[PDB]
């Protein structure tokens, strides 16, 4: 029945203090839950008949203090790096429950300039050396990378199957 569970992570920085901060949660090709300046802006049948309101209220908490910390570190690499405004930083995490594997993409204004191994961040090959200040800031984050290890090895999976069992 759907198994195809990603989740979209996109902060767009609108100026040195202001970002647009998006949660999107897709079960298939179906968007379940979107949260926008960590602002429910909808919710699917497919998610509330799914997932308890216990593990609701826990999952929206982890989301919101991962997302404002992510938020507020991208603020600093705007007003300090002089990375441009209305860059986009997306992160993609997935799980497949067929391999029970979790996996993840990352894009800065849709480029593939770093990647999480599921340990830390690295500046990928041949892309800019202006991503090597970035990538030390978000390693040292360490509140952050367990957040995100927690996401992709823990809360992800196990939201992914409850939509599942429930479609």
């Amino acid at each position: 029945g759907s198994i195809k569970f990603r989740v979209i992570f996109k902060v767009t920085v609108l100026s040195e203090d202001e970002v647009e901060v998006v949660f999107e949660v897709y079960l298939g090709d179906e968007l379940v839950v979107k949260l926008v300046n960590f602002v429910t802006e909808y919710v699917a049948p497919a998610w509330t008949r799914a997932v308890p309101p216990e593990v609701a209220e826990a999952l929206r908490k982890a989301v919101i203090e991962w997302g404002k910390g992510v938020a507020e570190l991208f603020k600093k690499f705007v007003k300090k790096y002089g990375i441009p405004y209305g860059s986009v930083f997306e992160i993609v995490i997935g799980y497949d429950a067929a391999t029970d594997t979790s996996f993840n993409e990352i894009l800065v204004d849709g480029k593939p300039v770093i990647s999480f191994d599921g340990e830390k961040f690295v500046v990928n090959e041949g892309a800019p050396k202006e991503f090597e200040p970035v990538v030390e800031e978000l390693n040292a984050n360490k509140e952050l990378i367990e957040g995100l290890k927690f996401f992709l090895n823990v809360l992800g999976p196990l939201a992914a199957r409850r939509l599942a069992a429930a479609a």
